[PDB]
């Protein structure tokens, strides 16, 4: 369709306090070219940029997004949920 799609391609489990890397790289759009690339790690953090990187304060389970806009300005947005432990 005209949407661009958003895929977030990151690890199913994480530790406290460790880099956890996430991408958006396999987002794709058959209707325009993507241009921006805004996370929300689930805890209040936000990061920008297709390849972005998290640190979890505490242990818990976390539904990450991503939201990908392209040149025509058309949105989607895709979930990944991490489980973090000590």
């Amino acid at each position: 369709g005209s949407a661009p799609i958003a895929k977030v391609t990151g690890p199913s489990t994480g530790a406290v306090g460790r880099n956890i890397e996430f991408s958006g790289k396999d987002s794709k759009d058959e209707d325009g070219k993507i241009v921006s690339y805004d996370w929300d790690f689930g805890d209040g953090a936000t990061s920008r940029g297709k390849n972005s990187v998290h640190a979890y304060k505490k242990a818990g389970t976390y539904n990450v997004t991503l939201k990908v806009t392209d040149d025509k300005g058309a949105t989607a947005t895709e979930s990944f949920t991490i489980e973090i432990k000590n």
